[PDB]
């Protein structure tokens, strides 16, 4: 990354006064801040939202991969 605006200004945050001022290679705000944009794709994206009742009762769900419900192998014997 380039030396400009990829990190916040330590002098501006702690001391407020910055030695270079507006010629500071660091950002004096979030609008000034253009950091190296790392992917935000970390959160869990669920197609299958609620548990599958058919897969829990009969052990089988007819939709399979199409199922909008979570196929969880539930322990316990009848
Ligand atoms: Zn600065
Ligand atoms: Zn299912």
């Amino acid at each position: 990354s380039d030396a400009f605006k990829t990190a916040l200004c330590d002098a501006y945050k702690r001391s407020q006064a910055c030695s270079y001022g507006d010629q500071c290679r660091f950002a004096h705000g979030v609008h000034e801040l253009r950091l190296p944009m790392n992917p935000r794709g970390r959160n869990h994206p669920k197609y299958k939202t609620v548990l599958c009742d058919k897969f829990s009762m009969t052990g089988n769900c007819k939709y399979g991969t199409r199922c909008q419900f979570i196929h969880k192998i539930v322990d316990g014997n009848a």
